[PDB]
């Protein structure tokens, strides 16, 4: 039974309103509804992995479980294995997987971030699962963020406490937070951004919604302006939005948009928005495609409707050679020539840098740079043609080519990384210099670059 090189994930979020499923939630698994929908000749076939992010869930752990497992048995005739759940307060995820893919997983990982102080922690924040498939690294986090059309700055503020204190994935990779820890990120939930418009285009922007006009509400929605402005997101991936917004319903219809200020919204409207969203960040050069996202149009016991996400994800085997893995494989080579990194630092400390990947035994630390002026007040560290040769421990290019290289730039005075960033080793040639080059960034924000050339040796 071959070892695949390709696997389909689903993406679920929904915010329940505290109230338990209707009896039928199947058009959510099936990504059928609004948007970029699955097609009907699919629907007998399962997902590899399927992820349930809820948020305002009132069920029990064993409740969902029982709801979610008999759903996809219903419609796949499988009966899925739980790799994981794990729930803060009432948000909560769900991995389940295809029996057959039981002994591909390993390393399972869960963690939670409670968002905010005093006043503001206390129902906000994150869970979050990762393991290994195979040689695949995969990290899934679900996050209810602050709520309301004026806290988009307090989102932001979210998103990066929980990016810097979620811990998942692999220890051994300390200076880099979860935005590089995975070849395939899965970052969803009740984001709560809203469409920022005025109060009185409410009626407006519900017949834009009637008539499924969309672009002039997109070009207001807070998730896609504040990306546009780096503020939140940075690197990360969103499929475009063709279904409605999710938000904010009358329950038992989804026939009203219910965005009037009352008692119990704090007197807050509501306009329609988009506030339950499906984000990735994949490693440079893998294979991750998205294949549905959209809304159901059947599931009305919330005043959000469910999102879906499909992805196709490339993945790799677990390879063994009669070298490596527990030694190199002295056919091949990593020479990184030639390189620089430019950084958004005032500060004037030397620099080294550390190289980390699955391809190398232990992380391998460089020499200190040499500080330079930039033209336009930057700080260039120069490392030339110093950087240690990194030595793989399999040299077959059918892995070594798959893999990626992690880099931290620290501060000699304070071991602290200032930036972080990720190189590909699927190169267009061998033993051929090749320029690379990847942003850094540091808690998510840009602070840096690193550019270079590249010479891997193969066994080919
Ligand atoms: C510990 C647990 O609850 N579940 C699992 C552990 C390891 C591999 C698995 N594959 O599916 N479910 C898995």
């Amino acid at each position: 039974q071959p070892e695949p090189d390709m696997i389909t994930i689903f993406i679920g979020t929904w915010n329940m309103g505290n109230a338990p499923p209707p009896k039928k939630i199947t058009s959510w698994f099936l990504s059928k509804g609004q948007g970029k929908t699955r097609d009907d000749s699919a629907d007998y076939i399962p997902h590899d992995i399927y992820v349930i992010g809820t948020q305002e869930d009132p069920l029990s752990e064993k409740e969902w479980l029982e709801i979610l497992k008999h759903s996809l048995q219903e419609i796949t005739s499988v009966t899925f294995k739980t790799v994981a759940i794990h729930t803060l307060w009432n948000i909560r995820i769900v991995v389940l997987a295809k029996p057959e893919h039981e002994n591909r997983i390993s390393h399972i990982c869960t963690d939670n971030v409670k968002t905010g102080i005093a006043n503001t922690l206390g129902n906000k924040g994150a869970v979050g699962v990762s393991f290994m498939f195979n040689g695949t690294s995969l990290g899934f986090v679900n996050s209810h963020l602050t709520s309301g059309s004026e806290k988009k700055l307090r989102r932001n503020q979210n998103y990066m406490n929980i990016l810097r204190f979620l811990a998942l994935g692999d220890k051994k990779l300390s200076p880099f937070n979860i935005t590089h820890r995975f070849t395939h990120l899965f970052w969803f939930g009740d984001l709560n951004y809203r469409v920022d418009l005025p109060t009185w285009e409410a009626e407006t922007i519900i017949q834009k919604i009637k008539q499924q006009q969309y672009a002039d509400l997109l070009s207001h929605d807070q998730l896609l302006t504040e990306r546009r402005e780096q503020k939140v997101f940075l690197h990360f991936e969103e499929e475009e939005i063709t279904f409605a917004p999710t938000y904010r319903f009358e329950r038992l219809t989804r026939d009203k948009y219910a965005y009037t200020k009352q008692k119990a919204t704090g007197m807050k409207y509501n306009l329609p928005s988009w506030c339950d969203r499906v984000l990735w960040k994949s490693y440079p050069l893998v294979h991750v495609v998205c294949q549905s996202y959209g809304s159901t149009s059947d599931i009305m016991t919330s005043d959000h409707s469910p999102v879906f996400a499909t992805f196709e994800a490339g993945v790799t085997s677990q390879f063994v050679s009669k070298n490596g893995p527990g030694t190199v494989d002295s056919q091949g080579q990593i020479e990184f020539l030639r390189c620089y990194a430019t950084l958004k630092t005032k500060s004037q400390t030397k620099f080294y840098l550390e190289f980390h990947s699955s391809c190398l035994e232990s992380f391998v630390k460089s020499q200190e740079g040499e500080n330079e002026e930039g033209s336009e007040g930057e700080l260039v560290v120069k490392f030339g043609e110093t950087l240690p040769k990194l030595k793989p421990i399999i040299s077959d290019p059918e892995y070594l080519l798959d893999q990626h290289i992690l880099i931290s730039i620290k501060s000699s005075d304070s071991d602290e990384s200032y930036g972080e960033g990720c190189i590909a080793l699927r190169l267009e040639a061998t033993e051929t210099q090749l320029p690379i080059y990847t942003p850094l960034t540091h808690h998510g924000e840009l602070t840096g670059h690193f550019q270079g050339e590249i010479k891997l040796q193969t066994s080919q």
